[PDB]
């Protein structure tokens, strides 16, 4: 362990400031000052602090409220050396956007919540981040007749090409990142996964400073698997940020710390994090942020328990992923398995289809049968990374 | 009731063909053949047959067997008028695609599989069918280790170029259509959504002739509003095909029949086939596929009357989704709720993002807690769609 | 269809009275004052009323208030002739009930809440009611470690014996109702389903006046058919109270209207209670309670709408499940797939084990092959189901 | 980590005897020699073989064929040591099955159906086996006006007892055990999750007999703790046997390797089984028993591997979860969360009810604000049993 600001271990304010209120009852934890927040994190080893607007400011203060918020929080950044790599805005909690912010039925809303971005975008500017993320949150519906569903994807893209077309204008270094969720608050969210957003990206005018922020809990709540659907987004070169996080199973949104939930998929994401792809390809460099929520029934020493167990457990995931990778009879596993062999183009270096046509040598004159009785050995590979992880190897 | 031809009811020999295995036991039908199917299928009132290669023609078949078989099926399709709207390939059940086809670790599988699919791009455009489907059911793992997930789709992107490549290079009057699926028979499928499937066309060289199949019963195993995926999809203009049929829940793959799973999501499903969008759009003019399975527990009676009820809910709820849309209570509901006022763009014709910049008129000046106010009368509008369905309005 | 108090429908003051705050934000209705809630469902057509401790008398509340309050609601009562046949203990919103009420690590707080279910069954008797609900929502873990698991069902029997002694001694006309959820707001809770719920009874000294009230969605958030729950607790006669809403899947509970959610379940939910078993059986009495939410995005119109909706929902399900089992066709239907056959013993009249294993036409000489080829014709029953509740027959 | 005889693993012969066919595909494996099975089995260290009557007895052999086969098998046995400790039987893979064995709708299957499991129960006896598995994988329906559901009940009820009445009769040293499974193959399955398998088994007049036979990814398609299931069984003695396998979420049934699914909830399953409750209470004291399947894309070198991976898990899970309950550290935070008050009764030696309501420091005066402040500290309970799970502790 011990976690030091080259990890890129980020924190929202809302995680650990989260006071409890969860739908069946009141906050269990006196709220969380931003000032002491910054001071705690810095000490346990982050290396930035994430906020959505009204975390910091709430939406009725006024402008020498603001200003005053503002100069307490910048001089923690500074007395601490925190940075701000990640902004969002709140389009969710006041019951304004309870249709949504960008594709919300109200006209006046829509204007209303793109407003509320494009100020959003100023600070995160200010405060140098270079993300802006993007949870469309109340974006949906209960009901499948309350929606002009090709319109809700027009409103949704109006928003996002106003915002990015905003940031190329002013030139900020800034890039947007969508984060998906496929239901709660509302029964069901537009662009639910990785692969719809990442879809949806491609439709967009400004769609090269748009990318995604994929969230473990979240493709989880679908039953997908989280290592897939990050591959997929960085095969892509969309992998903009991530929020790590546990979900153990198919209910409403846990964010436990990362490693709670689903570890074995916790261990493949924090290896395809650190060591990338087999046979080499794109890599994710950006911060590990930890989007989760401590359990309400802890104090406030479960808070700070809380924040340095998702750093821990990376570190743990991390260092039993290496050893895994680095270790000979897996590396030969790996190539028993065809981990290597997947990496060969199928066609030979100037064939074509008609060439291949399925030439047999490929296709007439093969031998399926025989092909057929190759043993992948997938089994044996899946015991040699448990062994790994459980450190018995 | 009462289908005809000009409905566009398109069948699987899959379908009603299929004998009833399933993992727990064996058949409890008798083959069915395909001239046989033929010929109930076109006094049933279907449009047209679709098959797998298999389906039709043993994978052992020699060229004698395979030319005696397609003889037979064209003077079945002759004599009835049956069209052959799709043809699709069997890349799943020989033990040889045991890895998968175009994503097998094995490279001489790779080849064995593109090649399988190339020939059936010949008999496609032979048949005068318009589209391809491709299932990627093999292509996944069980275990995360078990590919490199960036090499498994850019040999996903290889097979299906030249596919596509080799369509534009013959003239076919083809277009690809992906049939993505989460789970079954792989623990984990790749593009396992129709999000995924979306993205993953837009990193193709040849992605101007490569759309979606999507099917009900897929999207709802990973807890998915089917009526919002294909709106994306059709939104995206690139909606080629649709399967039909039911699913109760995420557990396996059931193939219902259509309207014998979730029956309000079916209703919302027909509104936007034969309806379209609120406002105005993009219109999905294809056949109606049915891609179900006939109850094992039924004997050749069920088999027929299966075929007949997909058609049948297809028409009943396509005669209450008229009347619906046309009832003069909902579009007076649907004012109220702003269905047609999410059809209007936030921006004013020609306001930029530094006009609006909130403008306030809709920022600074505005009334968040009055405009929260407003009843967007989901409920009541949801009310009236249940009624409608349940054919008491 | 207008109901009438003789329909039975029971609402709760919780759900017209839901202000709307969810887990993402803050309310976006008023208070509702329980007088007005009272009257305004005595207009529509409900027979009673039920509530939690807390939804009438404020946590806090001094002597003089909690009087004034009960002399407000029994006012309103009197003049509207509403019934109080169900009154149930709000153990999870105070920050104290963290870790569950009677469950609860901590000793003192398991003796307050077991004190404040006692003097609840007090009040429950004052009012009327016939049903005391426990809805055990805090009851359970996030974490496997967190809990001795044998010790926390000793701790659960613990109180509901206790409280069940009580009504026993003071001579109440009241039954206990557990009420089974499987999640949310604990990542785990005890006694998940109506089957675990109907185990733990079993187990109890006191089970006789102890039973179930399942509640749709609760059942359908583990993906289990309702119909086969509610089935089970009535023919081990444990059905004394439940719950009727709608969810659309496995995620966060939806509490939508009856009928919302899964319809064709509700249709055979509704048939069940309105019908009976095919064959005969013990038939549920009592009280058609509707435990909902209606959505945030409605303002009070829609409260009312919703509330309606559930009854008219019902209503209109009930008039379809009449017609259903009154048509000759649906009853033949019902011969042919062996729905009465179902009803015969399976052993002759003082057939013993040992008769039946030497009886050669049963078994050594059964023709297996032969009882194979029955055609169920499962599909075609469900058709004409289905076709009875669109109102097309 | 080596496994002995004293470990108690035992291993079905249709587990490493799996062939590979599945849904979309053939087997990929050839038949398993019963003899060999016994032998290899045997040299890995097993306890023990289970089967299914048809696994090693085809369903159409002749009488010589059967002695011949049993012959065989008996003389592995003799030469191995092996012992056969529990036998079940296979009423889901022949047609005549397709409606169920004991719900069948069809009279002259259930008598079949029964006829079949009591020879099967002699032959049970004859090998020496303690359990007697019943695993009703047909009984249910795919529609809902299938069955009369009391009616199902009582017929299987009927079986049942018929069934443990010939047990008691003929003297035999034999308990049965009932196991859950939500779905697959049928759309619903009757008594889905061990909630409803105890609930059954309190209606049946020889229950005592009668318990469960959960398995790990059954209670998973369902989305339930497998850990809290299991514990509510052993708390009404009624953990008979137990299968254990993994699952990766709510799909279909896997079967993978014990380990290989929910890791974390695999690790506590095994403190459970190996250390009991916290506080004292009964203990599972029967088989370890493995009910998973080789994946398909495995040869027979996998099969082997596979079967030795599920010992290998379990002992280096066994060895971590010693470790972890032996800890100072783990103890300490154990007793501040609370995990032995929770074994301490909530009432005082002889304390009624009465004596509770009426003391007023648990009730009148408790300071329930006070009492909230309680920091449980689950989060650092559950972040070092995974520390001690990942072995860095
Ligand atoms: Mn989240
Ligand atoms: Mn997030
Ligand atoms: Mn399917
Ligand atoms: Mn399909
Ligand atoms: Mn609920
Ligand atoms: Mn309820
Ligand atoms: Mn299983
Ligand atoms: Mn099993």
């Amino acid at each position: 362990v011990q976690p030091t600001p080259a990890d890129h271990f980020t924190f929202g304010l809302w995680t650990v400031g989260w006071t409890g209120a969860d739908p069946f009852g009141v906050a269990t934890r006196k709220n969380l000052d931003p000032v002491e927040a910054v001071h705690k994190l810095a000490e346990l080893g982050a290396y930035g602090i994430t906020f959505h607007d009204n975390d910091l400011i709430p939406f009725d203060a006024t402008e020498a409220e603001r200003e005053k918020i503002l100069g307490d929080f910048n001089q923690a950044l500074k007395d601490t050396g925190l940075k701000v790599p990640m902004v969002t805005t709140n389009l969710f909690s006041h019951p304004v956007f309870k249709d949504g912010g960008f594709t919300s039925n109200d006209r006046s809303i829509r204007r209303f919540a793109l407003a509320k971005v494009l100020h959003n975008i100023d600070l995160a500017a200010e405060m140098g981040a270079e993300t802006f993320v993007m949870w469309g949150g109340r974006e949906g519906s209960e009901y499948d007749g309350s929606k002009d569903l090709a319109a809700a994807l027009d409103r949704m893209r109006e928003g996002v090409d106003t915002a990015a077309g905003y940031i190329k204008d002013k030139g900020y270094n800034l890039r947007i990142a969508l984060e998906p969720k496929p239901n709660e608050p509302r029964g069901d969210i537009f662009l639910p996964t990785v692969g719809h957003g990442l879809a949806f990206i491609e439709q967009l005018e400004h769609g090269d400073i748009v990318g995604l922020n994929p969230e473990t809990g979240h493709e989880q709540m679908a039953g997908l698997n989280f290592t897939h659907g990050i591959a997929q987004a960085l095969w892509a070169e969309k992998l903009f940020h991530i929020d790590l996080n546990g979900q153990r199973g198919i209910k409403y949104d846990q964010d436990l710390v990362f490693g709670h939930g689903d570890l074995t998929s916790a261990f493949f994401t924090v290896d395809l994090l650190e060591n990338g792809f087999p046979n080499g390809g794109p890599k994710y460099t950006g911060p590990r942020h930890f989007d989760y929520k401590p359990s309400r029934t802890d104090g406030y020493d479960g808070v700070w328990d809380s924040a340095k167990a998702n750093m821990s457990m990376y570190l743990l995931l991390k260092e039993r992923a290496l050893a895994f990778r680095a270790d000979p009879e897996v590396q030969e596993a790996m190539k028993t398995s065809g981990v290597f062999e997947l990496g060969e183009t199928t066609l030979n270096a100037g064939e074509s289809a008609a060439d291949l046509m399925n030439d047999s040598a490929s296709f007439a004159g093969f031998d399926a049968e025989a092909a057929a009785e190759r043993n992948f050995a997938f089994i044996r590979l899946n015991q040699l990374a448990i062994e790994h992880l459980l450190g018995s190897r």
